């Protein structure tokens, strides 16, 4: 499923990731659209052979099982294709532990790079969330 930004924000918020760990829902948004383009179906291949998935791009290194990533670990305990489903449960719930191990949004390069000291409420502008 391909997203609109305010229906993302709006499914961000039911979803609860708006000031989840102080991180206002704008930057969530924003860290969608720039690692997959709000597409629930994103896959790339990382260079050390693990892949990203879904609309957050949760690699498969640490954070779930996608069969092909060698001495990886599954701390979100589920299989990598759960994050490509049109329901973005599965994507919330693994994000909320990325986002909690210490690192905050900086686990997200896009986030990092695109996002981080933005103004990132221009992201939910005009929604009804
Ligand atoms: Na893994
Ligand atoms: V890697």
């Amino acid at each position: 499923k391909v997203f609109g930004r305010c229906e993302l924000a709006a499914a961000m918020k039911r979803h609860g990731l708006d000031n989840y760990r102080g991180y206002s829902l704008g930057n969530w948004v924003c860290a969608a659209k720039f690692e997959s383009n709000f597409n629930t179906q994103a896959t790339n291949r990382n260079t050390d052979g693990s892949t990203d998935y879904g609309i957050l791009q949760i690699n498969s290194r640490w954070w779930c099982n996608d069969g092909r990533t060698p001495g990886s670990r599954n701390l979100c305990n589920i299989p990598c294709s759960a994050l490509l489903s049109s329901d973005i449960t599965a994507s919330v719930n693994c994000a909320k532990k990325i986002v909690s191990d210490g690192n905050g949004m900086n686990a997200w390069v896009a986030w990092r790079n695109r996002c981080k000291g933005t103004d990132v409420q221009a992201w939910i502008r005009g929604c009804r969330l």
